[PDB]
């Protein structure tokens, strides 16, 4: 969740995808960060520059961020959905307290531009 820890995880994640795609160099990494996320985009793009130099694979990668809407799950109520109103923070099937954000709380990878080995 903390920005430098997520980016350090991201560079390794970029490398594993490079192994999985049989690619040696990534030119662009695009991510999705939730609109109500527990993350700071300003430090995220600074941390990305700080860690990308550590690896040849990610060194020249262009970083782009897409803002995404949160997704919610209700503690056992079968409900996972994207909220559509100011009713964020509760389920809509019931309006029970104690629902949790499943997506949009932390960063996700959307696409990578890559050069084959
Ligand atoms: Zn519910």
């Amino acid at each position: 969740m903390h920005e430098y820890s997520v980016v350090s995880s991201l560079i390794a994640l970029c490398e594993e995808h490079a192994k999985k795609n049989q690619a040696h160099k990534i030119e662009r990494v695009v991510v999705g960060i939730g609109e109500r996320s527990a993350m700071d985009k300003s430090l995220f793009v600074s941390a990305f520059e700080t860690f990308r130099e550590e690896s040849l694979v990610c060194k020249d990668a262009i970083l782009d961020i897409v803002d995404e809407k949160v997704e919610l799950e209700c503690k056992d109520c079968s409900h996972v959905f994207k909220p559509n109103a100011l009713d964020y923070g509760v389920c809509e099937k019931c309006h029970s307290k104690n629902v949790i954000i499943t997506q949009g709380n932390e960063m996700r990878l959307l696409s990578l531009e890559m050069l084959a080995e």
